[PDB]
């Protein structure tokens, strides 16, 4: 008998676990809004991301040893260098910053969580600016080179900001998960011990 | 099986009754303080 009813306080745990599924629904919920909205946004980053894997070194290596920039290369990647630390404004430090063979692993390492308000803002106001430049003018073909990364840095401010209506969702989404995890650990527990 | 498990239900409430008896002793604290009190004052009321 006592077994048996340490087996059904067990099942008064089944019945904690039945709340956790009533949890996971809240869980999928919650989950498929925010898989709807990373749907919704994430996939142009992976393709664009993909894209710079596929630049080839003669496109960039070519125009780097350029003797004047051309309009619509300046505008675009101006802004991508203050992105990358080393915010400035001239043809040589863009050409130092760019000759390091370590510029071919960075290309995809830079993360959207990373940029600051300030320089989202900035940026869109060199967005009013340059407008009609920027995927237009990519597709022009100033070069072959800038199309991929110009997309690139193009995104990335889409997710930012908007990323932090997701911060509460996501935060929202850990309490739930690592609450619900532990507890649906208990159930594999409770199951096995019942 | 069951009916023991709907007597030690009922075992429950004899702990929530041992809840009852820690109330007990609250009633019966308060109860000594306020008949306490009323020896004090309501024995002359009485005599008159």
């Amino acid at each position: 008998v006592k077994d048996q009813q340490e087996a059904e306080k067990k099942k008064v745990m089944s019945q904690e676990i039945q709340e956790q599924l009533h949890k996971q629904q809240e869980v999928i919920a919650d989950k498929q809004m925010s898989v709807k909205e990373d749907l919704d946004k994430v996939e142009p980053a992976v393709i664009e991301a993909q894209n710079a894997v596929k630049s080839i070194k003669k496109q960039h290596l070519v125009e780097v040893r350029s003797m004047a920039n051309p309009p619509a290369a300046v505008k675009l990647a101006l802004e991508s260098i203050c992105l990358l630390l080393g915010e400035s404004t001239t043809d040589w430090k863009q050409i130092r910053s760019i000759i390091m063979r370590e510029n071919f692993i960075p290309t995809i390492v830079n993360f959207s969580a990373e940029e600051i308000s300030d320089a989202i803002r900035e940026k869109m106001k060199k967005n009013y600016m340059s407008n009609p430049s920027y995927n237009y003018e990519i597709v022009n073909r100033a070069s072959l080179a800038c199309g991929p990364m110009v997309k690139w840095a193009i995104a990335q401010l889409n997710y930012a900001d908007m990323l932090k209506r997701v911060e509460p969702l996501r935060n929202e989404l850990q309490k739930l998960e690592d609450d619900a995890k532990d507890n649906q650990q208990k159930a594999n527990e409770v199951e096995q011990m019942i």
